């Protein structure tokens, strides 16, 4: 069964073209809608198709965001098209994206089930690429607002990571309030748990620190099915937030909390590299402004191994693209290019 549509390319002028695809199968489900895998008849390339119900009252925000993004660590919008679907008188928006075969969720789960941890070389590769994608979207004021292992796609052979799911993504403008009910259980910044509506893009940095700690630990660092439980777990590690730290995140919670004074070194297994622990404590900070920015995290000494000219993947292959930064990508701190682009790098 070959399906032919007239799809509009994701980038460039709005000039639709006939796109034919086959071998369609569901690869993802959720409250958002459905993600399919399909094969393009023309090149044989595999693609993913996110199908969502299109609102008649407004333009789709995820599509407007996707059309402006062009980064090697973000899943690319190749085409988009409208169609019918499961509901009779409803219109669906279909986003044709690059296909990526794995997720950090599945890969980390394979390691947990085998009582092994993901090798630190992969922790550095995956986390570095996640921080590059965040530096990129944050350069446009865009916050993803749902960073979690399931949204981090991976090609296991090339070790390329691609951020996906821009369904919660929004441009955060200072002074505009934003819903606090975004972000998934385990990865929510403490200001979100306290119900702040004045949060910044640093909520993505807290989420990324939770993914890093989880990859190091083999399980989530701040588990819990309620905000109280999550905050107890946060406080056990970070200690009790001071009145200033509360004011900096929370919206008027000045506080019957348990009093805890805990060393970050004792949180992880003894074989954990000290630079990984130092990176965690800098991402996972109560005060949103104290957290490292994504570009500062990229320049962290934990990723120095990635900058070594002789670094190779365990499978023998070369590392993926890591130093092809743009002016846009570096704009939050241009002097960091001196660390970020190593002498051997030609990108
Ligand atoms: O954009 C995507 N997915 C999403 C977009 N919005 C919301 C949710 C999702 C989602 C993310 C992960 C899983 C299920 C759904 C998406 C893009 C590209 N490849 N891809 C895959 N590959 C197959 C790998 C094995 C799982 C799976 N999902 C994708």
């Amino acid at each position: 069964k070959v399906t032919t549509v007239v799809a509009t390319p994701g980038q460039g002028p709005d000039r639709p073209q006939e796109v034919s695809y086959t071998d369609t199968k569901v690869i993802g489900n959720g409250s958002f809608g459905v993600v399919y895998q399909a094969k393009l008849c023309d090149s044989g390339e595999l693609v993913a198709i996110k199908k969502v119900l299109q609102d008649k009252r407004f333009k789709n925000r995820e599509l407007q965001i996707m059309r402006k993004l062009d980064h090697c660590n973000i899943v690319r919008l190749r085409y988009f098209f409208y169609s019918s679907g499961e509901k009779k008188d409803e219109v669906y928006l279909n986003l044709v994206l690059d296909y990526v075969p794995e997720t950090v969720y599945r890969v980390a789960r394979h390691y947990s089930r085998a009582k092994q941890t993901l090798p630190v070389i992969y922790v550095k590769l995956y986390m570095y690429q996640l921080f590059r994608s965040l530096a990129y979207i944050h350069s446009f004021g865009i916050c993803h607002r749902d960073i979690k292992p399931q949204n981090l796609l991976l090609d296991p052979d090339t070790a390329v990571l691609k951020l996906c799911d821009f369904g919660s993504a929004k441009q955060l403008v200072r002074g505009e309030p934003n819903v606090s009910y975004i972000c998934s259980r385990y990865y929510r910044a403490p200001e979100l748990i306290f119900g702040a509506t004045d949060y910044t893009s640093s909520i993505d940095v807290w989420s990324a620190g939770c993914v890093l700690a989880e990859l190091l630990l083999g399980q989530p660092i701040f588990p819990g099915d309620s905000g109280v439980d999550q905050l107890v777990e946060i406080i056990k590690v970070l200690g009790t937030p001071t009145r200033e730290q509360i004011r900096e995140m929370n919206p008027n919670y000045t506080f019957k909390f348990p009093q805890i004074k805990h060393p970050w070194t004792k949180v992880f297994r003894p074989r954990t590299p000290p630079e990984a622990i130092a990176l965690c404590s800098r991402l996972l900070e109560y005060t949103p402004t104290a957290r490292l920015t994504p570009l500062e995290a990229c320049a962290h000494s934990f990723f120095d191994e990635l900058r070594d000219p002789n670094v190779k993947l365990p499978n023998g292959r070369d590392t993926p693209a890591l130093f092809n930064f743009t002016t846009q990508e570096l704009s939050s701190n241009p002097p960091l290019a001196t660390i970020l682009i190593p002498p051997h790098a030609r990108i």
